[PDB]
């Protein structure tokens, strides 16, 4: 599913992102944006034979399993592929932990690179909340 941007919003502020640790709902959806252009089914190859999962990206290192990156991590408990569903229940839950790991939204290098330190609220203007 290929989400347009009011209706992400919409579907994240449901599932308790708007402020998830201290991160607006602009953050979520610019991190979305940038990382899966709103598209539930992306994945990506990384160079250590990782890979990055759904619309959030969420990596195969760490927090899913695809059965095959060898010696990872399960920490979400999920296999990958729930990641990819039309339903954003499974990754905002995963989202969830990983940004309270620590490094906050740090861990997502698009909303680093690219929504950090931005005028975020703009991701979710003229959206119905
Ligand atoms: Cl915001
Ligand atoms: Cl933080
Ligand atoms: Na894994």
């Amino acid at each position: 599913k290929v989400f347009g941007r009011c209706e992400l919003a919409a579907a994240m502020k449901r599932h308790g992102l708007d402020n998830y640790r201290g991160y607006s709902l602009g953050n979520w959806v610019c991190a979305a944006k940038f990382e899966s252009n709103f598209n539930t089914q992306a994945t990506n190859r990384n160079t250590d034979g990782s890979t990055d999962y759904g619309i959030l990206q969420i990596n195969s290192r760490w927090w899913c399993n695809d059965g095959r990156t060898p010696g990872s991590r399960n920490l979400c408990n999920i296999p990958c592929s729930a990641l990819l569903s039309s339903d954003i229940t499974a990754s905002v839950n995963c989202a969830k932990k990983i940004v309270s790991d620590g490094n906050g939204m740090n861990a997502w290098v698009a909303w680093r690179n690219r929504c950090k330190g931005t005028d975020v609220q703009a991701w979710i203007r003229g959206c119905r909340l």
